[PDB]
Parts: structure tokens; C-alpha cells; sequence
């Protein structure tokens, strides 16, 4: 009746206030902090109002309306936003769709920074509130499409950090490690959702639902197809809706989707019991990260319904897409251990098949050997996971990274050295954070991490194109992306680098540097070395890295550093060059 008083109630003034603020700071990305706060209090006062007397004037007004009605209050709306001010001329449904166009995705405001730990804690102290709010403000404006609720989620964590680290003795040592963790974590989520939306516009809905059908019926094996369909569909609207920038519709539909999933809890998953006990703002979040339920076991076989049984083509023809979804749902709920995209791949295959068979004399004998073709597809990833994990075992994380370094560098030598370093050590942590798991949960794992890394990689090659091959990959569908890379061969075109003493000239600094440092300086040298002599047999290289490993101990453990490095250095450089 007065949805605001309705939200204000289950949200709580705090949560209401911050949410309202972010919303205004993602639409009016230029107005000064103060002006927004005025708006926040302004809108809140009205909310408390409705909470008292629902019937009060305007309280019946829809949220988009209330919003777009207050958006059209700012006077410097035409001065500041110029064209956008026109929007106010339209009626709700259009007025809002209008504001959304003017949302500067990547605007031009100064980077952010990180004041002195001491200035911070002081700020955080004198005025707890305005301090946190301002930053919240700064961020939101720099990321107009970031999901509001989730931002608020980070918010409270921050607040914890400060009320925790600003009291200890060693401040910078209690806070800095967390501030860094909130950053990287925040940048993952930012990258994460931007990719999701990137997929939605490029390959569209159809594709998008396929992904959603797979993943969901993977997380909810016991739900009926009709049930998973609904979710997938509802779910698709939501994404489309946030990606557009509609904090509101996004927030509501998400709100509903969770209410629906929690009322029908027993009809979907047993892993939801906890999630649904939690408060409004926290359910959605809890559910999207829920563990997979466990499969029925008394499940039939796929062969029956999709390969043997005639009239297969008849079914497919009545509703080609509904049928494939069924195929997908079925195959998927039996394989938590598969990767969403692997499943998609098969799904793709099966589809292709049918089109090339249902128009034949005897179809039933045409597509009977389907399940065999899936074998190559399924084996391919599994090998790479087996092959690559074992190798990660023998060699510690660090040692395994070098391996990849030596691997990929030989693949794309043209890339920047520091680049390769980063893309590798990152690939290393994957093999660790994943292989530590049992089979069933490996691919899924690999896939979840690998997708961002491989993406992070594309963000860099695009900014500094060096090779087409890597570009070719980064542009192909999301399904092929990964395969496209595993398909890269050693570069025989490349013409080795010319020796550069200083490149291999190591002084005594690495001795007192933190492991992370030593490792980097070391790894850099390696990459370089492989750029100098690409035809280096796996053997040769180790040989080299070993003398070096020791070389480093023999010098930092000597009484005369710098002299040991300079003297013993020409010796390693020679013997090496000798191979
Ligand atoms: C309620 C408070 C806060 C929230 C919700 C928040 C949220 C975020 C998010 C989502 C990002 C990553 C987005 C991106 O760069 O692409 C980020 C980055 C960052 N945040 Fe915060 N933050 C808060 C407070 C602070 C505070 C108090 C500081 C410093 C005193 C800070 C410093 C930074 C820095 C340095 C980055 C990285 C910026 C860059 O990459 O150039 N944040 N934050
Ligand atoms: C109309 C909504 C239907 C949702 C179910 C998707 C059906 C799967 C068709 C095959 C998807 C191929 C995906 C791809 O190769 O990009
Ligand atoms: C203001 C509306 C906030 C809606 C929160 C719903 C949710 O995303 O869980
Ligand atoms: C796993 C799928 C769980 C379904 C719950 C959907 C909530 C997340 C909606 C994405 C919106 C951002
Ligand atoms: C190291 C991990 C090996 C890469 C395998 C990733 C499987 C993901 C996929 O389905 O393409
Ligand atoms: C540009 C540098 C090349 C990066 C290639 C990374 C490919 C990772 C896929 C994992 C694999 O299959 O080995």
C-alpha cells in the first residue's frame, strides 16, 4: 500500500538510508556528497511518515515514481546532467528508462587512494558515520552498475575492520591486510558481474538461459524441470534488469525470487534451510552461493529417453528449445563434477546432431552413436586437470608456477614479461585452490577461477595488443575461450632475444626481500631467459635454475655479499651461456 514504509520496515532505517544513498549516487554521478545526504534524509523523513500514517499523501506512490519524482527535484539537473533533465518530461515507465541511458559506465573521476592509516583511524574516530558514508558515496558513483545490496555488504565489513584495527597497538598491521583483502575481493565481484552482463548482451538470452538451466539443475538435482525452468526464466529477467542499471526492479525481482524459492523450499533443495532463516537483504546473497544438493540416485539413464526411444525427433520438433533444456537439465543434474560450459558443449553437439538426422530416412539409426562423441569432449578437460594437478604436486606452488612460466612464455613470447609473470602466478594459485579438492569438485572449481583469470588476461592483451592468437581466443564464445587457449602451439615464428648482462646481473637485494619479492625477481629472470633461448629443453632449464637456486644461498650466506654476486655471477652467467 505504501511500499516505502513496507521496505523501510524490513530494511531498517540504517539499511534504508545507505541503500537510498547509493541509489542516488549511481544515477546522479556528479552531485556533491552533501546534496545527496540532504536527499537521503529528505526521502527517509517521508518514509517514516508513511510508516506512521500509511494513508498520508503520496505514500501510495510507486518506488520508481517516488524515485523519479525526487530525481526531478535537483535544480542543477539540466545544468549538471544537461540532456537528462529532459527525462523529467516523460511519464513513469518512460521517465525511468530515460534516466538509465544517462548512467556513465566508466566516468572520468580521479582514481581512488588510501590515506595514511593514522589519518584514517582519526577520521573513522571523530565521525564514524560520515566517514564510511563518504567512501561508500565515492565508490558507488564510480560503479553505477554494481549491485546496491552487495555494496552495503562490503560496507559493514569495512566498519568492522576499523572498529577492530584502530584500537590495537599495531594499526597498519591489523588493518592493511584486510583493506587489501576487501579491495581485491571487491574487484573480483566487480569483474564478476561485469562479465555476466557482458555475456548477456553479446550472445543473448537463449544462450544465457542455457547457462542458467545447466548451473541450476546442477545445484538443484531434485527439482522438476518445470521448476528449474521457472527459476531460470525469473532469474534471466533479474540479470537483464540489473545489467540495465535498474537498481530497483533488480532489487524487487531478486526479493521475490528468493521469497518464492524459500516458500517452495522442499520442492527444490534441502540445502536452503539456513539461507531462508536469514533477513531479507541477506537471503538472495545466501542462496546464490548455496552448496549443491545431493542427487536422487534412483535416476534412470539418459540413453533411454534421448538416444534409443524413437519419436525423439518428434518431441524435439514440437518444441526444439524446450527439449534441449530437458536434455540439459537431465545430463546436468547427474554431473556436479562437470563444468557448466562442458555441459553446454555436449548440449551443443546433441543439438547439431538432431538437425543433421531428423531429416533422414531412418533417424533412429542415425543418431544412435551420439553418446560416444561426447567422450572426446568429456575426456579433454579431465586430462588437463589430471595431467596438470599431478605436476602441481611434485612441485610446490612456487615451483609449479615456474613450470607454467616456462610453458606459456614459449607459447606467446611477444607478451610483456611482467604480464606473463602475473598471469602465471595467478594460474598457479588456481591449481592450488582447486586440486586440493576431490575429483567431483575439481572442474567446477577450475572453471570458476579460470574464467576470471582468463578474463583478467583478456583485459590486458586488449589494452596492449602484442599477438593475434591470444586476440582470436579472447573474442570467441565463452564456451570455446578456454579450449582456444589449450590449443595454442609453441611459437616457431619468434626470433630469440639478444643477451643483456644487466637482465641476469643479480646484485644483493633479493637476499633481504620478502619471499614474494625474491620469487618475483627470480621468476622475472626465468621468463627473460626463456625469451633468450626458447629451444631450451625442459632439462637444460632446470639445470640452470638449480645452479642459480644454490648460487643464491652461497651468496646471501657468505660474509661478502655484492662481491659474491658480482664474482660468482660471471661464473653462473658463463656456464649458463655455455648451454
Ligand atoms: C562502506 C565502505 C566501502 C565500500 C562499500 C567499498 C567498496 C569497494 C569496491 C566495490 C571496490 C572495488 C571496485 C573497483 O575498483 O573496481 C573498492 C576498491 C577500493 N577501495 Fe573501497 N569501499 C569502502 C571503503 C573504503 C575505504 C574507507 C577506503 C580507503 C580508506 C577504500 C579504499 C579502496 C581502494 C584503494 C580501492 C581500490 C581502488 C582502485 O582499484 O583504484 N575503500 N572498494
Ligand atoms: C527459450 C529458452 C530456452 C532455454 C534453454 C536453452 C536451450 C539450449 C539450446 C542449446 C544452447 C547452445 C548454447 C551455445 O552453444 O551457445
Ligand atoms: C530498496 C529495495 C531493496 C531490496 C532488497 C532485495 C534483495 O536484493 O534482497
Ligand atoms: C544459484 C542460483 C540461485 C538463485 C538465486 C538468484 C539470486 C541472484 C540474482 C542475481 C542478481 C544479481
Ligand atoms: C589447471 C586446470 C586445467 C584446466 C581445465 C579447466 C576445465 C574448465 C573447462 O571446462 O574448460
Ligand atoms: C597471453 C599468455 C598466454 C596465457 C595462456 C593461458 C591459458 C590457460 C588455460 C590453462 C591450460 O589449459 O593450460
Amino acid at each position: 500500500k505504501s511500499e516505502v514504509a513496507h521496505r523501510f520496515k524490513d530494511l531498517g532505517e540504517e539499511n534504508f538510508k545507505a541503500l537510498v544513498l547509493i541509489a542516488f549516487a549511481q544515477y546522479l554521478q556528479q552531485c556533491p556528497f552533501e546534496d545527496h545526504v540532504k536527499l537521503v534524509n529528505e526521502v527517509t523523513e517521508f518514509a517514516k511518515t508513511c510508516v506512521a500514517d500509511e494513508s498520508a499523501e503520496n505514500c501510495d506512490k510507486s518506488l520508481h515514481t517516488l524515485f523519479g519524482d525526487k530525481l526531478c527535484t535537483v535544480a542543477t539537473l539540466r545544468e549538471t546532467y544537461g540532456e537528462m533533465a529532459d527525462c523529467c518530461a516523460k511519464q513513469e515507465p518512460e521517465r525511468n528508462e530515460c534516466f538509465l541511458q544517462h548512467k556513465d559506465d566508466n566516468p572520468n573521476l580521479p582514481r581512488l587512494v588510501r590515506p595514511e592509516v593514522d589519518v584514517m583511524c582519526t577520521a573513522f574516530h571523530d565521525n564514524e558515520e560520515t566517514f564510511l558514508k563518504k567512501y561508500l558515496y565515492e565508490i558507488a558513483r564510480r560503479h553505477p552498475y554494481f549491485y546496491a545490496p552487495e555494496l552495503l555488504f562490503f560496507a559493514k565489513r569495512y566498519k568492522a575492520a576499523f572498529t577492530e584495527c584502530c584500537q590495537a597497538a599495531d594499526k597498519a598491521a591489523c588493518l592493511l591486510p584486510k583493506l587489501d583483502e576487501l579491495r581485491d575481493e571487491g574487484k573480483a565481484s566487480s569483474a564478476k558481474q561485469r562479465l555476466k552482463c557482458a555475456s548477456l548482451q553479446k550472445f543473448g538470452e537463449r544462450a544465457f538461459k542455457a547457462w542458467a538451466v545447466a548451473r541450476l539443475s546442477q545445484r538443484f538435482p531434485k527439482a522438476e524441470f518445470a521448476e528449474v525452468s521457472k527459476l531460470v526464466t525469473d532469474l534471466t529477467k533479474v540479470h537483464t534488469e540489473c545489467c540495465h542499471g535498474d537498481l530497483l526492479e533488480c532489487a524487487d525481482d531478486r526479493a521475490d525470487l528468493a521469497k518464492y524459492i524459500c516458500e517452495n523450499q522442499d520442492s527444490i533443495s534441502s540445502k536452503l534451510k539456513e539461507c531462508c532463516e536469514k533477513p531479507l537483504l541477506e537471503k538472495s546473497h545466501c542462496i546464490a552461493e548455496v552448496e549443491n544438493d545431493e542427487m536422487p540416485a534412483d535416476l534412470p539413464s539418459l540413453a533411454a529417453d534421448f538416444v534409443e526411444s524413437k519419436d525423439v525427433c518428434k518431441n524435439y520438433a514440437e518444441a526444439k528449445d524446450v527439449f534441449l533444456g530437458m536434455f540439459l537439465y537431465e545430463y546436468a543434474r547427474r554431473h556436479p563434477d562437470y563444468s557448466v560450459v562442458l555441459l553446454l558443449r555436449l548440449a551443443k553437439t546433441y543439438e547439431t546432431t538432431l538437425e543433421k538426422c531428423c531429416a533422414a530416412a531412418d533417424p533412429h539409426e542415425c543418431y544412435a552413436k551420439v553418446f560416444d562423441e561426447f567422450k572426446p569432449l568429456v575426456e579433454e578437460p579431465q586430462n588437463l586437470i589430471k595431467q596438470n594437478c599431478e605436476l602441481f604436486e611434485q612441485l610446490g606452488e612456487y615451483k609449479f608456477q615456474n613450470a607454467l612460466l616456462v610453458r606459456y612464455t614459449k607459447k606467446v613470447p611477444q607478451v610483456s614479461t611482467p604480464t606473463l609473470v602475473e598471469v602465471s602466478r595467478n594460474l598457479g594459485k588456481v591449481g592450488s585452490k582447486c586440486c586440493k579438492h576431490p575429483e567431483a569438485k575439481r572442474m567446477p572449481c577450475a572453471e570458476d577461477y579460470l574464467s576470471v583469470v582468463l578474463n583478467q588476461l583478456c583485459v590486458l592483451h586488449e589494452k596492449t595488443p602484442v599477438s593475434d592468437r591470444v586476440t582470436k581466443c579472447c573474442t570467441e564464445s565463452l564456451v570455446n575461450r578456454r579450449p582456444c587457449f589449450s590449443a595454442l602451439e609453441v611459437d616457431e615464428t619468434y626470433v630469440p632475444k639478444e643477451f643483456n648482462a644487466e637482465t641476469f646481473t643479480f646484485h644483493a637485494d633479493i637476499c633481504t626481500l620478502s619471499e614474494k619479492e625474491r620469487q618475483i625477481k627470480k621468476q622475472t629472470a626465468l621468463v627473460e631467459l626463456v625469451k633468450h633461448k626458447p629451444k631450451a629443453t625442459k632439462e637444460q632449464l632446470k639445470a640452470v635454475m638449480d645452479d642459480f637456486a644454490a648460487f643464491v644461498e652461497k651468496c646471501c650466506k657468505a660474509d661478502d655479499k655484492e662481491t659474491c654476486f658480482a664474482e660468482e655471477g660471471k661464473k653462473l652467467v658463463a656456464a649458463s651461456q655455455a648451454a
